[PDB]
């Protein structure tokens, strides 16, 4: 993930065109090979023309290259570019949603699954680790990097998201199909587990944190879905093809003719279609952000940083549920106990932000007459 | 389904280019018959104008093939296809995500409904298999391949969905209506006699069983309601004949005139109207990913695995209320048990992802002065 | 509703060609009167040009058609029926999905409200009876054919939806608005009522029951305020005014002129404007499916059946509610019972869908390098 | 509100050219004046060139006119209204859809809240008063209507919605933000002290007692937010300023120059620019719709019509609480008691719905062979 | 943010011209910079050309920018602006709805949290003051005001939000990531303590603390995720590009040549591009729309105040929670106890709305046969 949040936070002169100076991540690391490939062919066919051609055949292709011309229509190409990278780009947010996060699973257990104790700290942790382990599991099977840091159920067991035990049972599990639900079974059962042991105090509490499983159960359902279900190779193909074909013709017929023969709209001679050049670049690129995210877990710079989520999740979840158990500060006054109002200091930075009157609704200002709010 | 997700993980130089090789659920596949088509019917009227034609007849068609050209306007055609095509998906992946799945059921089945013996094991596997045969009567009402399948309900007997005693109960049910529903209320009567007798331990579990269940029961409602109300009739018809005009217009318009006769924009035969080719194979593949994903239920490429997902489901919900219920591996402490923070390991071919920064907030390096950070 | 699913549940060489063949709810039977009259103009003026008009009349109506011909602007238009019909659509859409249906509520009524005598049955059926009586009244209110159908009280108490008393009761409720939601109170007071008594066995089900009830009323009132707040009638004036100037421009400057004028681009004269038909007819039936779709719930051919799903909610929400309830197969051992897996057969005409490999993720063919899978 | 919906419940012939005659809330009333001043620009620079300018100022005018007449691109306009215009429209029905009803809450206050004494009957009265205070509240914020309505919170007092004690203890409440939510922390203190003195009978009524009164006061915090976020100035700028431009490229270049002067596509004077006019008519109105929509609490004739909200919530919601409570109806045998199934009866006009098939599923006609049903 | 919805309310004659005179978020003010350069260097080209060149260099530039106006293809620029303005802009809008509120906490906590005694007032203060302390937390993360506001940790408790015991709590909690979840984890643990205490008086009630918990926590993260996924850089570079390409073809071709040169559409010379820079107005704007929208917590405007809102909602939850807790005015009979209808009065400036006849439904009007209404 390239992040340009805070170069963007307010709205500059400078703008995006300091933004067009990024590497990482960028239009130009993404095109610059097809760029070369485009223009190598286009200066083939522009030396050979030159060059080669003889008088007859020069005259051919001068004819075939304003026959050329005439379908460089670019805005069916620029319809279906939009709408198939804004559905690319709707299912690539949808799919980031769909990322499994033991947040909610997490404070739902320091808050339900009690205990002190060695047994307590057990449950919590391996509540949440049943989490974690079924998001690893399914992010395995969806991601590249994630694989390849977990080639192997080994890898798992290794890493500590799964003993030997529990990776005996899910072995010894008979089933052709993936297995990530497997920890979220284990869940469930060790919650009942808990709630039958009195751990777990109520079945309110039971309840919420079955809820909570089944929320982050439905996650990583939704990632595998997503995996499978692609995006229409028709609808891709479609799209490659309308971009192609545009590509050739403005590769055939942009050629620079003669000036000597007098063809209407070509006099000039530049050597170089830097319009061409510009108009492939916008709509390569446009291609290209559907090319980088149409699976946003490979290794793209743009793609999610799985691992640092696993990592980040992974640790957070072991301590809120373990070291944040029941430690809370001693309850104290607050610094506003005896005020009636309550407001935070401002910094000499953000002083001015006050004095702005505070919203109220946009019909405080009517000021009407008074023989009009008599009531009848 | 057709799946090239890894073959996109990344953003590649190759890209969509090697996609444009694959033929299953491919434009080829869906279009090259349409193609073939409009080509022997572009063929065979140059061939009607080189051959058979007098000089006469051939000026006449030189002025209509001119007149048509300037009606070959495929903004409008691109407006409605792409709003067509846009809706078609949307609907096409809301259908997707109407498919019934037992997860969220299995999950807290295994969690609420207890017992260890025969009668336990009964209660869940039972409730397991009411909804895998809801689902299975939705699908076959909805899907052909599903139906072809299951074309009886001594099918869905034997295929073990449904028992003997069920089917009875189940034909002498009185209804003129899908009775995909008769599981469902199975499925409620049944948790609602488990709690009863103490199977299911609280009032709780069984509210969650219950919501579970309407999930599961809308969803199967929400296919045959897609299945029903077709996209409009009346808009299928009008981008279908929208595209029929255009390729109508080129078709007649695109000939190749005598380039003797000295026509404006006409002064090269090519005798094969390659750009109309390219035109004709990306608005017909537009129109054909939606003629593909508007019955997504189909035996297309493309099309849902719908008896995969039904063999799955089945056997999934099998495992997890059966053999998974109530056999967690012994609480043990894990890896990071006495460890403050907790990461798994990289390996070598990942181990480039560690030394990119954390991510905290957009805002930690705006590093602002001393005096602006005091507070008024 | 018309419903052609069946027909395009593969994308098949025919595809949308033979769908074009459909009379019942086309676009054909929506236009054809349309068309007859813009021919009958169009003709009309031909007609006056040829045989009508002296000389310096035809002279001055051929500059006319070309003036006209140049406002032949049809990209707005595209933009302004694809934005607006796409709005018609999505709301059809959603008017649709509010429509009430009591398959949850019955469920829920079937698994909570207990008793196998007459006060039990008295009380299951009369709160399906009250879903019912609640959707039947907003069905009247927004609905043409459901109101011919009870177009009156007496109507809708004769038909069994109400009982005397009950109507009684309604009629002296004091109240000036749409009393749909006296039903609803009505449910709230007799689910609390068989909780007090007992037939509600527990606070949760009261709960849930309560829930759907909500979501059941929601929907109706879903219904009424897409009934009264109508699509903005300044956007459909402008959207009908702009198809109205387009088709008035092209009835103007699509007129066929005299050849031997040597006019630019009137030089073949047809009789007959097949093109600009064809415009008119794709615009129009544009225009026509937002035509249709505005009011979902009257008398057109893809209106949506609520007497249909009125007959069919009631049957099956008293089937559900009382014959199906407490009447289970005894509980017996399925087909898998001792199997470890669980697959169905296929048959002879699907078995090829096997040998289909299972989906695991899209991460499973990576087969990395041995040093590359090692942890650091 | 101005509601067509009877008008469109069918496509018709005339169909939307009879809602062209509609005067209340129209495209003719919004747009009126509008385009008064373009017809007296545009007719003041003809009378001017024609009238005032002499020769060598008439060849410059012409000169200037056949420039801007090149600028009048209207696909950018068209662009950037349909987009602003569809973004305004969603957010007008998101806003709709934000406005607070009483509905759920009141039939859970009827189910949950008991006593037919005096003191049940404030309990309900006032639970229901609270709510639609705070609607009221926010509304008179947010709206003009409601504002002038209610100029003061005497008048809100005055009209029955608080009471002297409440209007204390509100104005004693010290606060510089909008109070809207105090009501909402009234009911929530209310339905605690109803739990304790044993009116709600259970914490799970307490608890759908809380959830829908969350739901509510959600609701009107959303049309706070509403009301203070608008949509982008910027946005609303850029949107009038491009169609200003256009309107004065119109303006100048559609001037009728002389014929005499033998200027290419200006050889006919029709003295009025009919299609121009037209074409300001319908990008006028397209962005008079957006116009209206901006604020749908105003008092345009489609805007909102909250008072009449506020008057039908406040004595709904007063019956079903007081009067509605616990009044049901003896319970007695429906009329379809003893048959097996259920069907109302329909009326001479509505018969012919009869006779259409029952819709079972989309695969209920594939009628395979005998062979190919045959299990493996 | 700027508001403007009570200058809109109404759609007037005035209309958007009149917020075409503000200044403060507006387009002249995001502006003005670009456009003063995009006119200094057309100036500096057309005077280069007029004064500096020689003959035959005045030639090349003339026949270069003839080269250049052709390719000013607005649509496809037209195109990618819309879409990802559309994009940025829905993007915005869902990040201010992910904005932490506490109001519906602030509701629960009222209501479920219990004790006069100073032992309540702290756990009710301590719960709202936890939920605020975790949104100034991603707040100050994610918004740069808010971080200058607090930019550090001790700035955060110095304005009260957290203590001095809980601050170094929050330091030794080891954690490489945000901790903005820890207050939520307190909270957990602090609802848990109440309810274990009996502060909280049901597990239903616990439930529903957790629930808003849940959500309260659901939006800090939903924060941080928009922080930290920004927009795809490759499509931000894109759009940028396409801008910058159209301008500099614009900047190039749009030079006003000699008119004594005889070319094609250059025979008047303006010496002020005038359509050009309305153009560059016009395409700038909606670009700069999306520039200050894509992160709404900078310092922009249009931009959100997060400082008000943080104010605001910790005054209003401390109100909420201390001042209004179980202080209800004593229950009183309201005005309409004896009225069986409800209706408020009107005003003189709005009694009008009156005789407004109540919307009943759409089907009201029918009036069918006597014959047509008997049922069969
Ligand atoms: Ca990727
Ligand atoms: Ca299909
Ligand atoms: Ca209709
Ligand atoms: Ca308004
Ligand atoms: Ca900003
Ligand atoms: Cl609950």
């Amino acid at each position: 993930t390239v992040t340009y949040t805070a170069r963007v936070a307010n709205a500059r002169f400078g703008g995006f065109s300091q933004l067009l100076l990024l590497w990482r991540g960028s239009i130009y690391k993404l095109l610059w090979r097809e760029l070369l490939c485009f223009l190598g062919f286009y200066m083939a066919l522009s030396a050979a023309y030159r060059f080669v051609l003889t008088e007859g055949q020069k005259r051919y292709f001068e004819k075939l290259v304003i026959y050329c011309d005439q379908y460089a229509s670019l805005i069916p190409v620029s319809f279906v570019l939009g709408f198939y990278v804004t559905l690319v780009v709707n299912r690539w947010w949808s799919q980031y949603l769909c990322m499994p996060l033991p947040d909610a699973l997490m404070c739902v257990v320091a808050g339900t699954v009690h205990g002190r104790d060695d047994r307590g700290r057990l449950y919590r942790r391996t509540l949440m680790r049943y989490a974690g382990l079924s998001a690893v599991l399914i992010l395995r099977s969806v991601s590249t990097a994630v694989f390849k840091r977990f080639p192997t159920i080994d890898h798992v067991v290794e890493a500590g998201f799964m003993t030997r035990e529990e990776r005996k049972k899910f072995e010894n599990l008979n089933s052709s199909y993936n297995k990530y639900w497997v920890p979220c079974v284990w869940f469930s059962n060790l919650a009942a587990q808990a709630r039958r042991e009195g751990r777990i105090r109520d079945n309110s509490a039971l309840k919420l944190l079955l809820e909570e499983l089944n929320v982050f159960r439905g996650k990583c359902g939704m990632l595998f879905h997503y995996d499978w279900i692609s995006v229409p190779l028709v609808y891709t193909q479609v799209v490659t093809i309308a971009l192609y074909s545009y590509f050739l013709a403005c590769l055939i017929g942009r050629q620079f003719l003669d000036p000597a023969q007098g063809y209407k709209d070509h006099d000039l001679d530049l050597c170089v279609p830097i319009f061409t050049l510009l108009q492939f670049f916008f709509y390569a690129g446009w291609l290209k952000v559907a090319e980088q995210l149409i699976n946003p877990f490979g290794e793209d710079d743009d793609d999610f940083e799985t691992n640092f989520l696993i990592d980040r999740n992974f640790q957070v979840s072991m301590l809120a549920v373990d070291e944040m158990y029941d430690d809370l500060a001693v309850l104290e006054k607050d610094l506003y106990w005896d005020a009636a109002e309550a407001r935070a200091p401002y910094t000499a930075a953000t002083v001015f932000q006050l004095r702005q009157p505070s919203f109220q609704g946009s019909t405080f200002d009517i000021t009407l007459a008074k023989e009009d709010m008599q009531f009848q």
